């Protein structure tokens, strides 16, 4: 297997489906990557995370840095090591908590700069590294956001270079660049344009999910993923609800994370292809019904409405477990019937029939 | 399978090893059942409980009658269905909130009787049904000891009629009746003397473990163990710490149960073959080595003292999760290497063993 690979076997309009091959194992896109921001994926044992599906998973540069430290991770061996995960496994940059939470060009003081994050995340043993970056807050004026976009920009070649300059970073994992410029158009061309004039291994659409809706999010993925190279993969960061992901492939994506299935899950939410429900809600006290009626994951071919009800609401961990291990379960099937259809050539097709029975 | 037997097939001084069949299995003696109070076993998934090796788990009449009730459990299956464990289940009263949490002959309002005590573990479908008592508090004057100790025998009387009363409940499933008398051994032979010419499958020994002392609780044991019918189950209710276990497995009692391991577990504390560890504790912030080094379940197999202490530390589910089935792990080989040594005649030998490398 070598460092990294990209490989295209079908395509639908601007949905692609097919594989990247990395060190540690093959991921399957278009993907999704369950969050573990503290060296878990909440209420799961990386077993049940992998037997969900799951090829990648994600972990974090600010998160991990905190607690319980990247130096001590780096001295028991790694992340992989460290939580039992020897797959692939994703880091943010941090860039986010540079918008979720004293800056400037030299970088951020909670101190991370494109040098320290990409060290970190070299010391955490990452595959694939995320440049480090300022997810720019919405709305923006036109001038923040140039101006936002450009120190990132900055900070991307940084990152590059600090990456590059690392042998065992630079022959074992990947690095991907982050697309800003908010909902502009020109800037985000400039972004594109800046980002693979230095060149990466693959692409992200950094600055959404900022709170514009998904309206807002749809048109400007509808101009902003043909800017990337369509021989990388396109990673749509924090995103998203299941109409979400349907709709972003539908528009060139390939990648995606969110802490939507685990944190809902723990909050009582559940998807089914019906729709989400709260499983809290009265009406389930007494439900005979699984989660969902068609859904493959173990919970469902094992647990009652009535009794995961139970459990939320009586604030048992179990009922944390069970709801994760399914609302990731049905994530990851949701994937695969992207892949599927896609690779059949009636993606179109199950989006819309998808999108009729979801809403 | 029979409704109810108990088979001795070693002894070793008063220690004994053998088997209880039931319809819904069997279960080896001396025996640890982990608790399970809300329709699950904390942090655990009924076939990690399994895997473990408990033969048998508890569930708790106050508890479910509050939540989720029994009336809708049974009408959702019974208990086994609802929580998905099909192996058998004793549940107590509520006989310990009657001491833990208005009283008269009649029964307790908090409303549960010997009656409705019953009748709800009939409606959970239980397999082993705990008379309804009182716990007598500590400590008692001989008084008050006697007064408590005479309710519960009449008590007793009730719950046995009650039933006796209900032939699915008397076809399919045992009755265990509940000695109290304190520390006082007159009281105590009064108390096993009432049981046993009312007659009951299996006996329990109450009113320990209120706050005495391990000197004083095996005192007491001492003489009142050989009271109960030796040719029935003895069970030492909310009993123990591994030591209190060995002791008490000493002095001729089969069946346990306590909430230490699972409550531990979830604040940081795992049990050793040398001791109990805190895991929260810095000394182990960069430790390797497993949480026992000899102990055979996944957990010790797989993750690191690190990696727990983080998780306990960081207030993760996964560290709950964690140091549960390595604590209920480690209580079945306790049980298990009893067994072992009771059938093969060094039992003595493995007590001192145990308690010289233990403390
Ligand atoms: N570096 C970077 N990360 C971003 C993130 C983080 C992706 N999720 C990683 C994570 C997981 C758990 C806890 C914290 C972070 C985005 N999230 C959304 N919407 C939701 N929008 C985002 C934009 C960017 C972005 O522009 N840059
Ligand atoms: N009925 C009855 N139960 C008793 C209990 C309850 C046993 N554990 C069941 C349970 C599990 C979870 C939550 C609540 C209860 C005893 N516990 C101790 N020490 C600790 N002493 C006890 C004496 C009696 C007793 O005398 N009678
Ligand atoms: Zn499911
Ligand atoms: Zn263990």
């Amino acid at each position: 297997r070598p460092r990294f690979s990209f490989s295209i076997a079908a395509r639908e309009g601007k949905a692609r489906t097919g594989t990247i091959e990395m060190k540690r194992g093959v991921i399957r896109t278009p993907a999704f990557m369950p969050v573990g921001t503290a060296a878990t994926v909440k209420a799961l044992k990386p077993e049940t995370v992998r037997a969900t599906g799951a090829d990648i998973i994600l972990g974090n540069t600010y998160h991990l840095m905190l607690r319980p430290g990247a130096e001590r991770i780096a001295k028991l061996g790694g992340l992989h090591s460290f939580m039992g995960w020897d797959r692939p496994i994703l880091t943010d940059s941090g860039g986010y908590q540079v918008m979720s939470l004293k800056q400037s060009e030299e970088g951020v003081t909670f101190m991370l700069s494109p040098e320290r994050s990409i060290e970190i995340q070299h010391l955490l043993g990452s595959d694939i590294v995320m440049a480090f970056d300022e997810c720019t807050p919405y709305p923006a004026t036109p001038s923040r956001a140039a101006s936002s976009m450009e120190r990132s920009m900055r900070w991307a070649k940084r990152s590059r270079d600090a990456f590059d300059s690392r042998k065992e970073q630079a022959e074992n994992a990947a690095l991907f660049g982050i697309q800003q410029g908010s909902v502009f158009e020109n800037l985000r061309q400039q972004s594109a344009d800046a980002l693979a004039e230095i060149g990466f291994d693959g692409y992200a659409v950094g600055g959404l999910a900022v709170g514009e809706g998904q309206d807002e999010m749809f048109r400007v993925l509808d101009f902003s993923v043909p800017m990337l190279p369509d021989d990388k993969p396109h990673y749509l960061m924090g995103v998203g609800k299941p109409d979400d992901i349907v709709g972003a492939v539908e528009r060139g994506i390939d990648m995606f994370d969110c802490v939507l299935p685990t944190r809902s899950g723990r909050n009582g939410q559940a998807f089914t292809w019906d729709g989400p429900i709260n499983i809290r809600n009265a009406r389930f006290s007494e439900d005979l019904k699984p989660l969902d009626s068609e859904c493959h994951c173990a919970v469902c071919q094992k647990w009652s409405r009535a009794y995961i009800h139970h459990l939320i609401r009586a604030g048992e961990i179990l009922g944390a477990m069970l709801m994760t291990e399914h609302n990731i379960a049905f994530y990851q099937q949701l994937m695969q019937k992207i892949r599927d259809s896609i690779s059949e050539g009636r993606f179109s097709q199950f989006a819309q029939d998808f999108r009729a029975r979801y809403f």
